[PDB]
Order: C-alpha cells, then sequence, then structure tokens
C-alpha cells in the first residue's frame, strides 16, 4: 500500500466528494441503500433519494450512486439488512457522512471539450 508522497501538480485528488448532512436526531437522510453481498452487487448503492430529503437537497447521493461507507463505516461485504440497519443507524445522529462517487447514469457524456484555457 502507500498514501501520498509529495506536492505534486495536482489538486482534485481522486473522484471522491464527501457529502456532510445536516439533520437532526432521527430526521433521516433522505435516501436509501440498495445492494448487498448476497445480492449481485457487492457494493451496496444509492437505492432510492426521496423528493423530499436531504441527500437530495445536496445533490451528491444520487440514485445508482455508489456507496462506499457511511458514517464512516467501510462495506466489508455487509449483506442488504446488515445495510439497511447500518444506515439506519447513521441517520440517528444528526451529522452523517457518506463517501460516494460521480457516476453516470447511462453513456457517460462529454464533460468537456476542445476549448480555451485559463490561469
Amino acid at each position: 500500500g502507500s498514501s501520498g508522497s509529495s506536492g505534486a501538480t495536482l489538486k482534485q485528488l481522486d473522484g471522491i466528494h464527501v457529502t456532510i448532512l445536516h439533520k437532526e436526531e432521527g430526521a433521516g437522510l433522505g435516501f436509501s441503500l440498495a445492494g448487498g453481498a448476497d445480492l449481485e452487487n457487492k457494493v451496496i448503492t444509492v437505492h432510492r433519494v426521496f423528493p423530499n430529503g436531504l441527500a437530495s437537497q445536496e445533490g451528491t447521493i444520487q440514485k445508482g450512486n455508489e456507496v462506499l461507507s457511511i458514517n464512516g463505516k467501510s462495506l466489508k461485504g455487509t449483506t442488504h439488512h446488515d445495510a439497511l440497519a447500518i444506515l439506519r443507524q447513521a441517520r440517528e445522529p444528526r451529522q452523517a457522512v457518506i463517501v460516494t462517487r460521480k457516476l453516470t447514469p447511462e453513456a457517460m457524456p462529454d464533460l468537456n471539450s476542445s476549448g480555451p484555457s485559463s490561469g
């Protein structure tokens, strides 16, 4: 393994964006977990993102997204329930930490094109 080394000519290290949700104790995140170990999707994903919630509000946790961890708890192969529950526990607090990557729905578009430069 390894971790960093020295100041490189980069900024946006990796395509991970932490989402800090600010809610009340037992207010709910606004989204649900999907997938499991016993399922076809080992990695749990965002099942759905309620229309009236925090997750949606942020816009970070979008259905289909990849849920690496929740509340700092990484999925070591948790089932569907063990996950759902764990998710129901991450909602107990007022804040929740979910690590997800920027994924696309279908046929990822080209977020770039021959253009000008800046600096």
